[PDB]
């Protein structure tokens, strides 16, 4: 898929909010558990993305999560306009579960089954492969 | 410098804190705005890093930072070990002071300072360098 395609959703654990940003083309994962699934939350969460990685377009399976002006405002700041992605939340859903008991807090969790998910080989790992598709589009 | 060195250290504003993360090699810049500078917030944020990078060292300024139970269990899970530096934080306390009334909230400004800092060309970006760093380390 084009490099600059990310998809973003929310889901839900133990009464928290995990927001996932999945790279579609390389399946790597951006992850952060927010206190509510807020716009304010959202548009944050897309400026720190949009300043790490180079986001084009925003996808996600909740057209509403992208109404308020927070969220317009973060998108019209840093330039962003509006399978895979279900086998990816799958994966990260699984790992959280493999890793709960290691970790006091679910964000701790989270952050491991990121870890997990994106160095995992399948040959290359999710973390590999967008580095490589980056690269290779500025090139 | 080595792919995998990162520097960290935190900086003080409005009485809020920043971590900032530095990957020597290309003057890529993570940061986030963390309500106390504690063991545990280092941690957590060396768990992300860990997560989305190669991150091999990290160095820091501050050695007492680092002496946690908190960090010392991060670093140990992520198989982690223990001039530019100087100039990029500079350069992003000017950036966060020249977009500071664009925003409410510093951790909004912050996050724009990231932004405008890691895709400026100094001729490639701090953003490109990291992502060209990385993807010919694995090559
Ligand atoms: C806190 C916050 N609110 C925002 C917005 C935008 C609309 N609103 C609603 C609103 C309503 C009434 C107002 F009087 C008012 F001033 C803003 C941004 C925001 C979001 C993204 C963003 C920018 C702004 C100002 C500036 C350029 C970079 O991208 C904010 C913002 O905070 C979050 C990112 C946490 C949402 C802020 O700190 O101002
Ligand atoms: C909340 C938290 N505390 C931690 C630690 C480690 C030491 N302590 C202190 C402590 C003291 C007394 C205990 F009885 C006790 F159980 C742990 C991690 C932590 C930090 C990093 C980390 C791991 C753990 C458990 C697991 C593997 C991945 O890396 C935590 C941790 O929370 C933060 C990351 C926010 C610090 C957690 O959720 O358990
Ligand atoms: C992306 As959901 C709020
Ligand atoms: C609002 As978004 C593109
Ligand atoms: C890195 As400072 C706490
Ligand atoms: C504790 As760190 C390397």
């Amino acid at each position: 898929c084009s490099p600059g395609i990310w998809q973003l959703d929310c889901t839900h654990l133990e009464g928290k909010v995990i927001l996932v940003a999945v790279h579609v083309a390389s399946g790597y994962i951006e992850a952060e558990v927010i206190p509510a699934e807020t716009g304010q939350e959202t548009a944050y969460f897309l400026l720190k993305l949009a300043g790490r990685w180079p986001v084009k377009t925003i996808h996600t399976d909740n057209g509403s999560n992208f109404t308020s002006n927070a969220v317009k405002a973060a998108c019209w700041w840093a330039g962003i306009k509006q399978g895979v992605v279900e086998s990816m939340n799958k994966e990260l859903k699984k790992i959280i579960g493999q890793v709960r008991d290691q970790a006091e807090h679910l964000k701790t969790a989270v952050q491991m089954a990121v870890f997990i998910h994106n160095k995992k080989r399948k040959g290359y790992s999710a973390g590999e492969r967008i580095v490589d598709i980056i690269a290779t589009d500025i090139q």
